């Protein structure tokens, strides 16, 4: 599984790098061709307004896809995370 | 596809009765056996905090999840959605 292991390693590496984004929390994505379409969640402070959130995702989805080329597709979108937070799945 | 139309209509009816969802912007469900697997990104107020926000998908779960028994698994997230909006896909 190497392939898609350091393609889901390179998307959560990008888009922790961006501010706001409080782990990956899920992630899911697969080649079409060679081209790959991904899902993901990222966890954001539970005390933004969704709107807030959204400028979170847009910037993740900027991110990744311009560090990773080969993703054709790509949705982004938030669930509340605190800080320390066990409650929740992470990469 | 009656079976899964009929789940679907079913499913988004909850939803939708529920107070603070602006509708149903995504969903996929499949049987595993007898049983439905399901994952839905509602529409909500973008001046919601992400807290809230999760509180009307903690809601919809309830409601989902109480009015059609063979749904063993539903992941409820959320997404901005302004009244009028036509920039994200709806049910
Ligand atoms: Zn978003
Ligand atoms: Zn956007
Ligand atoms: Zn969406
Ligand atoms: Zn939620
Ligand atoms: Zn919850
Ligand atoms: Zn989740």
């Amino acid at each position: 599984g190497s392939h898609m292991e350091a393609v889901q390693n390179r998307i959560v590496e990008a888009a922790e790098r961006v501010p706001g984004v409080r782990g990956v929390i899920h992630l899911r994505a697969r080649y079409v061709g060679q081209d790959i379409w991904a899902n993901m969640i990222i966890g954001v402070d539970p005390e933004n307004t969704v709107e807030q959130a959204h400028e979170i995702c847009e910037a993740v989805q900027a991110a990744v896809c311009g560090k990773i080329r080969r993703i054709e597709s790509l949705h982004v979108s938030a669930e509340a995370r605190e800080i320390g937070d066990t409650t929740k799945p992470s990469f």
